């Protein structure tokens, strides 16, 4: 499955403060695949292609109001740090989908890569 195309999540995480809880996905070999339970995180935007989560901080001041959010042992394939970029992001999204989260699904079994595209509604 993972190792054929076939599910691929791409959504941008809402903003909220507390009261949400998330999971993290590992994929290994021999059938094994671990995941983690982890309270709040910042908001960025999931990359379920197989296995992977990027988590970037909005600002310094929501840290401070939910410090107790992403304290917990967070994955992250890199710190990925970013300053003044981090407004546009914000203002990328904020444009376009501004502010619902979305899903994907593909699958090579086919031929090619065909692809869905679902999108979070409030």
């Amino acid at each position: 499955q993972d190792l054929q195309a076939t599910e691929a999540n791409c959504t941008v995480l809402s903003v909220q403060q507390i009261g949400e809880v998330f999971e993290c996905t590992f994929t290994c070999g021999a059938d094994c695949r671990g995941t983690s339970q982890y309270p709040c995180v910042q908001v960025y935007v999931n990359n379920s292609e197989s296995n992977s989560r990027a988590l970037l901080h909005s600002d310094e001041h929501q840290l401070l109001t939910n410090p107790k959010c992403s304290y917990i042992p967070p994955c992250k394939r890199e710190n990925q740090k970013n300053l003044e970029s981090v407004m546009n992001w914000q203002q990328y999204w904020k444009d376009e989908i501004g502010s619902q989260p979305f899903t994907c699904y593909f699958n090579q079994h086919q031929r090619p890569d065909d692809v869905l595209l679902h999108r979070t509604h409030d």
